[PDB]
């Protein structure tokens, strides 16, 4: 049984329903290849830089993740087509906002390029966000899920050189005995192609075996603004978040946020007002 796959154009309405019913779906061409020529061209260089997830000189280093794994996170002031064309995703939007409107507005967790180098070995089987919100493990089991992670590929995903494996279903599991990589199947996926899972989804990195190919992906998790994010844009400088939409604003944290409770009172609110009002914050402003 193979992950669904499904267009961005022509079944737009059925992604989230897909998702929520088999705990994944592949959104083909969900960005166009050149918004994945110019994203590869922004961050190639941040990535070259980056060192080991674990590098001493990291006061928050991330010892989870392989020393044959580069992570690099906080991505609009880096790039261009990030912070316009993906921030602004309609297909995004529509999948986010079907996903989460139980709970009110979302936001960016995090917007990250990550990059395998030849023979990166496959990561173990896991759900996200048990690193960084404990919280999300004492939900009830059948809580709408909180957040979902886009994992969009920036080079082709093959069996080969080390494609996501997923466990269809595995979102609904509350008993693990049967978690093993022989229920996985793969993700094999153009670039600019979409794995959509949620924060349940049971998943892993594959093992890149070729040893010559670096596959190279964009995961972005995508949570109700409840949630803190994994990564800040305090440090964005000005110019940059007053480029761009108000709705990117929100995404990265400079705006205030709403719940769906029908007398929300709001997120990040100033006295009765939101941060956008109370800083006088301009959007689309070009740099
Ligand atoms: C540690 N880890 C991340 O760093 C990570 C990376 C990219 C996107 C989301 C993300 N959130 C995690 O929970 C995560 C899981 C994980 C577990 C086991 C092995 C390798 C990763
Ligand atoms: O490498 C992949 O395809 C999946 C990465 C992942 O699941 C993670 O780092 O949380
Ligand atoms: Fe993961």
């Amino acid at each position: 049984s193979q992950i669904p796959r499904l267009s961005a154009i022509n079944d737009l309405h059925k992604i989230w329903p897909t998702v929520e019913e088999h705990g994944a779906a592949i959104i083909e061409s969900f960005l166009s290849l050149d918004i994945v020529r110019r994203l590869n061209e922004e961050v190639d260089p941040f990535v070259k830089i980056e060192p080991i997830p674990a590098a001493k000189t990291k006061d928050h280093p991330n010892h989870v993740l392989s020393t044959t794994t580069r992570l690099v996170n906080v991505l609009a002031p880096i790039s261009k087509a990030y912070r316009e064309d993906v921030l602004n995703s309609k297909v995004l939007h529509r999948i986010c906002s079907d996903a989460f409107h139980v709970y009110g507005d979302y936001w960016v967790l995090m917007g990250a390029v990550m990059e395998l180098a030849p023979s990166n070995p496959a990561q173990p089987l896991h759900r996200d966000m048990r690193f960084s919100h404990p919280i999300v493990e004492y939900l009830k089991p059948d809580a709408p899920a909180t957040s979902i992670n886009f994992l969009v590929a920036l080079s082709p995903f093959t069996a080969e050189n080390g494609a996501t494996h997923v466990i269809l279903g595995s979102h609904k599991w509350q008993n693990l005995s049967n978690v093993s990589m022989d229920a996985t199947v793969r993700a094999l996926m153009n670039p600019g192609d979409a794995l959509l899972i949620t924060d349940s989804t049971i998943h892993c990195g594959g093992a890149e075996t070729t040893g010559t190919e670096t596959r190279r992906l964009l995961t972005i998790t995508m949570g109700i603004s409840q949630l803190t994010p994994l990564e800040s844009n305090l440090a964005v400088p000005r110019p940059v978040i007053e480029s761009l939409t108000p709705l990117a604003q929100r995404l990265l944290g400079w705006a205030s946020q709403r719940s769906a409770a029908p007398r929300d009172i709001g997120l990040l609110t100033i006295r009765g007002n939101s941060i956008e009002k109370t800083m006088n914050l301009k959007a689309e402003q070009p740099l």
